[PDB]
């Protein structure tokens, strides 16, 4: 049965004058009283799992543009807002989680530059433009560096349609949009050092141009046995090497499997778990020194049966801070011994 414990350390208020400490829930989370609970006890910034997305967020398009479902959405700003705490939207942009019509007219031709351009600025200036003012920070372009292409370029639809100003162009409309709100290019991946380097100079060509990106998401999904603290401060001190760029770690959470690994484990063996929270008090350690440029840290996901990493990977995993009855893992605790 359940056992959450109301009285432990919370997490945030124990990085308060650090870095905010964020969770990605998904809608049934804030209609459940021991999720809202937790939540609030250790967070104060959420992003919305899936409900932010664009396949979330459109509804369809008719001859004369883009129509809308904001209902769910709504739910989660509003659920931010009379909380007092932040709400990072995720994400305007991106290869997955988007409709193949959006890149088609109403009657299935893809569509050209131009037209498919003035469909990101509608998309963008609507989306926003509804939140703005509420969304702190969003994750503004996600996902569009890959390092097997020649020139970095992920060759997705955007892509091919647009070539690469199709980055740019969402960064200046989202700041039009809401020009508080902290723009932030999204990524994983970024331990790879050709991904690190194609990260890190198109941000810096982006910023030295004066297009209005305020900071870069790491998303550290990582694993117990890769990449090491030590290159992820790597890429913090390279990333934090560009004026006017914060950091915001985006979607930690850490597999107790290798990657691309056939274990597959009915209950976590304590010494994954050990090897997890020894991983996670290193790494909070380090994050903890560069509190003047990484500003908040997120964990994607609540509680380990919540993990994304079940369904992507096909099997029981470990990846977060709360067991699936809620109680806290050794992880936690390494947590709160680092804070
Ligand atoms: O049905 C749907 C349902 O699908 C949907 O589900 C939601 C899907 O969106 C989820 O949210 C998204 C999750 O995270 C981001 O996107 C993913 C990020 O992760 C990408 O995959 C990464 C691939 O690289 C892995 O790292 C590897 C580690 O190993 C490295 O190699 C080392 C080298 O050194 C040697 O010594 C080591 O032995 C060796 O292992 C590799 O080089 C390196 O590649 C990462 O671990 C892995 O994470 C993945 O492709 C992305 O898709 C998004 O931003 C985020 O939105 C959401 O959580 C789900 O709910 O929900 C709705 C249903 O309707
Ligand atoms: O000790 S370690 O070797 O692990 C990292 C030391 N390094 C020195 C510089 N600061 C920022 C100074 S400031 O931005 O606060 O002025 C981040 C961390």
């Amino acid at each position: 049965d359940k056992m959450p414990d109301w009285n432990i350390p919370s997490l945030y208020e124990s990085y308060k004058n650090d870095f905010r400490i964020g969770v990605a829930i998904p809608a049934k989370c804030l209609s459940n009283d021991t999720d809202r609970r937790m939540v609030l006890k250790h967070f104060n910034s959420i992003t919305a799992e899936n409900e932010m997305k664009p396949e979330s967020l459109l509804a369809g398009q008719t001859s004369t543009g883009l129509n809308y479902r904001f209902s769910t959405a709504d739910t989660f700003v509003d659920f931010a807002n009379t909380n007092n705490i932040g709400i990072r939207g995720h994400t305007l942009v991106w290869h997955s989680q988007t409709p193949d019509w959006f890149f088609k007219d109403s009657s299935g031709q893809r569509l050209t530059k131009d037209a498919l351009l003035a469909r990101l600025k509608q998309y963008i200036y609507d989306v926003v433009g509804r939140y703005k003012g509420k969304v702190y920070a969003w994750d503004v372009v996600n996902q569009a560096i890959d390092e097997n292409q020649s020139d970095g370029y992920r060759r997705s639809t955007w892509y091919e349609i647009c070539g690469p100003e199709y980055i740019e162009k969402a960064f200046i409309w989202a700041h039009e949009a809401d020009p508080n709100a902290k723009l932030f290019y999204n990524d994983y991946n970024t331990e790879i050092s050709k991904k690190r380097d194609f990260i890190y100079n198109m941000v810096k060509n982006l910023k030295s141009k004066g297009i209005p990106i305020h900071g870069i998401g790491m998303q550290c999904h990582i694993n117990v046995n890769w990449p090491s603290v030590s290159e992820i401060e790597n890429s913090i001190k390279l990333f934090s090497s560009i004026p006017g760029i914060e950091i915001h770690i985006t979607q930690l959470d850490m597999s107790l499997y290798n990657y691309g690994s056939s274990e597959n484990y009915s209950t976590p063996p304590q010494d994954l778990l050990q090897k997890q929270a020894q991983k996670y008090k290193e790494l909070f350690t380090m994050l903890k020194k560069y509190t003047n440029v990484v500003k908040c840290v997120t964990f994607w996901g609540l509680k380990d049966d919540y993990s994304w990493l079940r369904s992507f990977n096909g099997k029981n995993d470990w990846p977060l801070l709360l067991f699936e009855d809620y109680s806290a893992k050794p992880a936690y605790w390494a947590v709160i011994e680092a804070s």
